[PDB]
């Protein structure tokens, strides 16, 4: 389940099957070394000039067949190249989350004055309306 091991056992398949091969490279550069020491009146120069101007005809064979595999490559990369947009979107987009509103106050005073009008002296003219009751001594 680990996708990591996933990743793992599919690299030693690679790393195995390009021992493979290259096992079986030197195993021909042996015998290939082995005819270098030897002189071969056969290979001449102009011997193999002959021979990699022949592999170049073949050559022209091998890239027209994998020229139309490249191409169907490159299309399974660029769909799987759109696909990973959406991971970036992500990115980019938060993961939203609706609950808060954010208001602490939006300045609800009560006027446009500072609202402080009041006086510490007496509150205002002479506490409560009332009826006078009492506050001068002598009738008036």
């Amino acid at each position: 389940m680990d996708v990591f091991m996933k990743g793992l056992s599919k690299a030693k398949e690679g790393v195995v099957a390009a021992a493979e091969k290259t096992k079986q490279g030197v195993a021909e550069a042996a015998g290939k070394t082995k005819e270098g020491v030897l002189y071969v009146g056969s290979k001449t120069k102009e011997g193999v000039v002959h021979g990699v101007a022949t592999v170049a005809e073949k050559t022209k064979e091998q890239v027209t067949n994998v020229g139309g595999a490249v191409v169907t490559g490159v299309t399974a990369v660029a769909q799987k190249t759109v696909e990973g947009a959406g991971s970036i979107a992500a990115a980019t987009g938060f993961v939203k989350k609706d609950q808060l509103g954010k208001n602490e106050e939006g300045a609800p005073q009560e006027g446009i004055l500072e609202d402080m009008p009041v006086d510490p002296d007496n509150e205002a003219y002479e506490m409560p309306s009332e009826e006078g009751y009492q506050d001068y001594e002598p009738e008036a």
